[PDB]
């Protein structure tokens, strides 16, 4: 039994979805993260809101690989002027820190029975990019992740 996360009171976890691997592993090595406009504004909120007092996580997977490959903690504001041409998308600017604490394969089916209940009952599996879990359905997420062989 993993239950790091058994006992979780605070926090958002997000779903982030990536059409670049590259831009993963880009995220690994230099800890940073960047979304849509219109995803770094519902991260920014969220993570400006928490106010430190608890954690903002972040769940990624490539689109069409069939499965998660880790989550990082959101470790600041979003900032919206940076250097241009650093992502897969040329024209994004945006840039966050993160810190990486998973990094590791986690197919699907082994996470296709979580349901959110905040979007139709739909299996996680099956999120768009920032769409949020709640905290309850996120802490089975995690422990599934950690302790995932």
């Amino acid at each position: 039994e993993n239950l790091y996360f058994q006992h979780m009171k605070h926090g958002r976890v997000f779903i982030i979805k990536s059409y670049s691997e590259d831009d993963i592993h880009r995220s690994i090595k230099y800890n940073i993260w960047c979304s849509t406009e219109h995803g770094n504004k519902r991260l920014d909120a969220a993570y400006r809101s928490m106010n430190g007092k608890g954690p903002v996580y972040l769940l990624f997977s490539v689109n069409g690989s069939g499965h998660f490959c880790g989550v990082a903690e959101m470790k600041s504001a979003v900032d919206y002027n940076t250097c241009a041409g650093v992502w897969s998308q040329d024209k994004w600017k945006g840039r966050f820190d993160v810190r990486w604490i998973f990094v590791k394969d986690v197919p699907n089916s082994q996470l296709r029975h979580i349901r959110l209940e905040n979007n139709e009952n739909k299996p996680v599996t099956n999120s768009r990019d920032t769409q949020e879990v709640p905290l309850e359905k996120a802490k089975q997420v995690l422990k599934i992740i950690a302790s995932y062989k």
